[PDB]
């Protein structure tokens, strides 16, 4: 069946020039709204949530892991590294790398998380261990953002990512202190005000992780605490036909607004 909310999302998509994927979980009743919910989309930097969560999981059996120093060398810098470049020829702890990856979208920090997990397949292995059979990470930064249409590498579906984000932030995939740390990091994101947040009432509290890539790929995944309501989990993925297409964060805001008006 096609719901009123799904028809509004289809109209938004038709006027956007691209392909839109949405998954909402409303934890008030566990109901879900999906739009292209089982189609694959390139995750881009939204995958940084899975990598940070995997390191948090490791830290449950290594109390000092998040304080372990990691060498940052000049060769480790990639294309966008606003935090890591200040520490070249020095060190950052895994907590510092996680915070930089999540809150500033630092790509060198992401690569250190991936290396701590043994490579992209270690992030995928963590996803499988928490019940996500869909997520796949295949490459490091920056090439995981190529976002080529039809390419399965570094993709997931909106339904899978929403379920996983719920388990990580509101469920019990992580220990309680680790879940709280992940939520704190997401709530402190610096990059998200133009994306899902821009479509929601301003009184609501949001933690989110954005992503952007080639093909105008514009993504956001969020946990939302509405005024007077149980939390929502919302994934909005968007990608366009031309490699050099511009970012469209307004499309993600519009999708979130449609979702919020449909509650
Ligand atoms: O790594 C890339 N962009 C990051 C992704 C990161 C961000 N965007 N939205 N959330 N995080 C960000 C922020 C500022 C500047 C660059 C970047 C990329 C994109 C296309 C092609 C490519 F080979 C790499």
């Amino acid at each position: 069946q096609t719901s009123a909310v799904q028809q509004k999302l289809a109209a938004l998509e038709k006027s956007s020039g691209g392909r839109l994927g949405v998954a909402l979980i409303d934890t008030a009743d566990n109901t879900q709204v999906l739009y292209r919910g089982d189609e694959r989309f390139p995750m881009c930097s939204t995958s940084k949530v899975m990598a940070a969560a995997a390191v948090l999981k490791q830290s449950e059996t290594q109390k000092q892991l998040l304080n372990q120093p990691v060498e940052i060398k000049p060769a480790d810098l990639v294309n966008y590294n606003p935090i890591a470049e200040k520490h070249v020829n020095g060190t950052m702890t895994l907590a510092e790398l996680s915070a930089a990856a999540l809150q500033y979208s630092d790509n060198t920090a992401m690569n250190k998380l991936i290396a701590q997990l043994g490579g992209p397949g270690g992030v995928t292995a963590f996803a499988r261990a928490i019940g996500d059979e869909t997520f796949r990470l295949d490459r490091t930064e920056p090439t995981l953002n190529t976002a080529i249409p039809g390419d399965p590498r570094d993709t997931t579906t909106p339904r899978a990512m929403a379920q996983t984000l719920r388990q990580l932030t509101l469920g019990h995939a992580l220990g309680e202190t680790q879940r709280a740390q992940l939520v704190t990091w997401l709530k402190g994101n610096t990059t998200g005000a133009a994306s899902i947040r821009a479509g929601l009432p301003t009184s609501w509290t949001v933690g989110d992780k954005t992503g952007s890539g080639d093909y105008g790929t514009t993504n956001d995944i969020a946990v939302i605490w509405p005024q007077g309501r149980a939390p929502l989990v919302l994934v909005t993925y968007f990608t366009q036909p031309q490699q050099n297409a511009e970012s469209r964060r307004d499309v993600l805001a519009s999708a979130a607004r449609i979702i919020a008006e449909g509650l």
